[PDB]
């Protein structure tokens, strides 16, 4: 089996909290930690763990024979793509800085970069919708039929990040006026708001699956005692984050959902991975070509494995799609018999490599959990799926009305 190709789907690295509304401050007593950036932007250490995973990359696609030891990689062998968003142009710039340093390698992005990228959101941009009746309906499956079954299911865990939070004593708690319940469903009840580009949970869900991600991120960044200190073991931990990855299960996983949303970024893995005479295609960049970074987010992924029916879990790592987390895919020959293969995989830096800014290399590797396509008929020894079994079954996940 030579390694032939290689497209790497990452989400960006450490980021500052998106959001730092009034309700988050108004959920807890405490004060939230102060970042470095503004909201939404990468941070230097995002970069430099991010970088890591470039470094570690190189030396394994050298390992591999796809790079050259020694040296900047040929021209075109490696290209970037990122979204718009500051935080995934900047790890795409700190990725190239591991992979090769102080060679200049483009990141590719959309020119208009206050616009969105149709290849991020078919949905925002007007390249398609989705139905309000076949995506409620099948969100309200996934959930269990009703929104109330899933919610019901996450009591415990909304007991702990409670607690974490000290809620009691939160200003929202006080409603309790001088007769309402403090309880954080009750006091925010989540609704599904489903439209033609956008589906999603306003409530406790929503908000539960932010702080426990801004929980996460002051851990990655190496901030002193995340959570104030109420966070204390991994059990915590995995509870805690149950909510982000709950929350992505039901609305980035839900195939009527991520069917529409990944077909840009299927179409193009597609082409970056099937042999056809050198093509620039989108962003300048010439495909196919050996090593294709895509810098995204943890809907992107998300997305990908839902409509390729990818499930996976990151031991070490509560997030399910972690800042820095790649969705790997491969074509490798087999020189036997002259055939192409797909190879899947989730690379990652547990969430202790992250807080101790460990250095990634061949001997010091990060979190690798190995996919298969659920679909696949035709698979090899190794569990890789044909190059025609994988092209068909993303003729059958892709929608077509949203390709770009
Ligand atoms: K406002």
């Amino acid at each position: 089996l030579k390694l032939e190709s290689v497209v790497i789907v990452s989400r960006h690295g450490v980021r500052a909290p998106t959001k730092a509304t009034q309700l988050m401050q108004d959920v807890t007593p405490d004060a939230w930690p102060t970042w470095p950036v503004k909201l939404g932007w990468l941070t230097p250490r995002g970069g430099e763990l991010i970088a890591y995973l470039g470094h570690y990359q190189r030396q394994r696609l050298v390992a591999d024979g796809l790079l050259a030891k020694k040296g900047c990689p040929q021209s075109g062998q490696v290209a970037i793509i990122a979204d718009v968003d500051e935080r995934t142009r900047k790890t795409g710039e700190a990725f190239a800085a591991g992979l090769a340093p102080d060679c200049a390698i483009t990141v590719h992005t959309q020119a208009d970069t206050s616009s969105p990228d149709p290849l991020f959101n078919p949905l925002k941009t007007g390249v398609c919708q989705l139905d309000n009746a076949n995506v409620t309906d099948a969100i309200l499956s996934r959930a269990g039929g009703s929104i109330a079954d899933f919610t019901g299911h996450r009591q415990t865990a909304f007991r702990e990040l409670e607690r974490v939070l000290n809620f009691p004593q939160s200003n929202l708690c006080l409603k309790r006026e001088k007769d309402e319940s403090c309880s954080l469903t009750q006091a925010l009840p989540s609704e599904l708001k489903v439209s033609a580009d956008n589906v999603s949970l306003t409530g406790a869900v929503s908000l539960a699956s932010m702080l426990t991600e801004i929980f996460l991120l002051q851990q990655a960044q190496g901030m002193p005692e995340p959570g104030w200190g109420r966070i204390t073991d991994s059990h915590q931990w995995n509870t805690l984050l149950s909510l982000h990855n709950a929350q992505f299960y039901l609305l980035q996983r839900t195939p009527e959902v991520a069917r529409s949303r990944a077909t840009p970024l299927l179409d193009l893995i597609k082409t970056a991975l099937t042999p056809h005479p050198p093509q620039k295609q989108a962003y300048g960049v010439t495909l196919p070509t050996s090593v294709l970074f895509i810098a995204g987010h943890e809907t992107n992924l998300a997305n990908l494995g839902g409509a390729l029916e990818l499930n996976w879990t990151l031991p070490g790592q509560p997030d399910n799609t972690p800042p820095g987390g790649e969705l790997v895919f491969e074509r490798w020959r087999r020189l036997s018999d002259n055939s192409q293969w797909i190879q899947v995989s989730l690379v990652f830096q547990t969430l202790q490599q992250m807080r101790d800014k460990t250095p990634l290399s061949l001997n010091t590797p990060p979190g690798e959990v190995k996919l298969t396509l659920a679909g696949c008929e035709e698979r090899n020894a190794q569990g890789m799926c044909s190059l025609a079994g994988f092209t068909q079954i993303v003729n059958e996940a892709r929608i077509p009305a949203c390709s770009l």
